[PDB]
């Protein structure tokens, strides 16, 4: 496989790899001739630079899905202190949405980042992620 | 101090006063929401602002942007990464019933205002394994 000058390839390069093996695994439908953006990924947690990384490489490896700018998350319970109404205030945690046509497509990404994170050292092993769904679709633009 | 925050949520409020559903769970857990986005990105703001003040039990993130969909006909799709002009924030709440009631009064709310905020679009959305905000 490719190796960049030096003998070592970027974080992202080395996750769209993994990535591109693990879906190998899964001939699931990616798209629909209706084209609706039905189901996603929500990845959150470990680091900034760690979620940089998989957003990234998550793009390289899937053409057929989409990606939001890293945000950050809000709390939960007892949110910290803030000028703002408690549920505007944001912690220190990030996170990126996929989204994708077919929610079967959704699991299999799902699985496949679970899977390789946890071959990662901390903090990218702390991330996490769950499947989500829209009812009515996201009309990307 | 924020009168158009603060008219903005109690639209919201007499809305959402139309229906009495459970809005937390003994779970505590965040497993439904909305997905906000269209209109502009000030009037989401306020949107976001507003929903804050009559709504203390949600949580919502910044606004962020959206990536494009699928272009039409032959030429190049879009790369994943790329970034539209358009924005949304996420709505977090502990149930899919109110996701559903909250989903039906933002799309009564925004209704009644000229363009852009009635071009505000709103889906309900639900996560599997819930997300555990910190
Ligand atoms: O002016 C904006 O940017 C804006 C954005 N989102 C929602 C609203 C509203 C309302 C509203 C509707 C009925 C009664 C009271 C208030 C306004």
């Amino acid at each position: 496989s490719h190796m960049g000058q030096g003998g070592s390839n970027p974080k992202f390069e080395n996750i769209a790899e993994g990535l591109r093996a693990l879906l190998a695994r899964s001939h699931v439908e990616r798209t629909t001739d209706e084209g609706t953006w039905v189901a996603g990924v929500f990845v959150y947690g470990g680091s900034k630079t760690s979620l940089y990384n998989l957003r990234r490489g998550t793009a390289l490896a899937i053409p057929q899905c989409r990606l939001t700018p890293l945000s950050r998350l809000p709390f939960g319970m007892a949110p910290g202190p803030g000028p703002q109404p408690g549920p505007l205030r944001e912690s220190i945690v990030c996170y990126f949405m996929v989204f994708l046509q077919t929610h079967i497509f959704a699991e299999v990404l799902k699985d496949a980042i679970k899977d390789l994170v946890m071959t990662k050292p901390a903090p990218t092993c702390n991330i996490r992620v769950t499947v989500c769904s829209f009812d009515d679709g996201v009309d990307l633009p």
